[PDB]
């Protein structure tokens, strides 16, 4: 009966992203060094995980949002969220 | 009815931290290359996530502990755990 | 009643590993830059977390699989999964 979170970070300041699954919806809070704010990610899901990697100074984020046995991958690559190629046969 | 864990690591040896939420309490186990031991983190929460980053050789850890819809951020920056500025309106 | 995932990544292409706990079993999907495929990890568990680190170009993965209050660590160090030394007194 609690929310469920996932977190990732990059750099040294750092930048942080925290995803919260709450009543079937996943939202995103962001830190870039000067206060928390609400990010552009808002998608359905009961469970969330995240990973990210830098290429130079460019961040790439992958969020795995699951409802039932269906996991949807969401991708941030500098210019908006897009649905990723991830599949699994759960 | 199972415990729930979160893990982070840094360096090459490496150092590892594993957080376990169990019956509303989050505790920490630590690896620095020569055996597992119990860490200083002990806080209430039904759900845990973690991220960390290095600045040179200095580790910074953020633990997100949630009870109900309330997420509390805990910060390690070399000299003790402190409550962080994270908020969310869940 | 949803599956539960954990994710890690390394490099710049990148490589990604996504672990899914589903009905007491944890399986692994892999991305190395040219399509998702099923990995060698298949172990019992209701809950999963993961962390990984590079040593040069060599990846090291630690997966924490929990059933009830018992967490088992699984280790990938380039040549097969092995059970790790992790213990906790949950
Ligand atoms: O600057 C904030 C932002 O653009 O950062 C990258 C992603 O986390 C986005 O969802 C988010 O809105
Ligand atoms: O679209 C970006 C993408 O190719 O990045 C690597 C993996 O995350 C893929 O599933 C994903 O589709
Ligand atoms: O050396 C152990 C320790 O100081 O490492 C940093 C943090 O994980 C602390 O909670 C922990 O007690
Ligand atoms: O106190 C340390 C701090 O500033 O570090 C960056 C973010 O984790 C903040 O929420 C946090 O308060
Ligand atoms: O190339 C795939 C593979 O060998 O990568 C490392 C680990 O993720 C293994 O479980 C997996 O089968
Ligand atoms: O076997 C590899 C190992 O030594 O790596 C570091 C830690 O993950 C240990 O628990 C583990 O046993």
């Amino acid at each position: 009966s609690s929310v469920q979170t996932a977190a990732t970070s990059w750099g040294t300041v750092p930048s942080i992203r925290v995803y919260t699954a709450n009543n079937g919806k996943i939202t995103e809070r962001c830190w870039d060094g000067k206060g928390w704010y609400t990010g552009a990610f808002n998608e359905p899901g009961d469970n969330v995980s995240v990973t990210s990697w830098l290429v130079g100074s460019a961040i790439h984020i992958r969020v795995y949002a699951s409802t039932g046995t269906t996991t949807t991958e969401w991708c941030w690559d500098g210019n908006g969220w897009t649905k990723g190629a991830y599949t699994a046969t759960n």
